[PDB]
């Protein structure tokens, strides 16, 4: 169960780190600009 744990991880980290990266830019870009349609992204 450790092993496949580990495997959920693995696969877990590679996906978790893209969309966190592109909500962090959709985040900077909205402090960036103030504009309704960075709001709205």
């Amino acid at each position: 169960i450790e092993e496949q744990a580990k495997t959920f991880l693995d696969k877990f980290n590679h996906e978790a780190e893209d969309l966190f990266y592109q909500s962090s830019l959709a985040s900077w870009n909205y402090n960036t600009n103030i504009t309704e349609e960075n709001v709205q992204n």
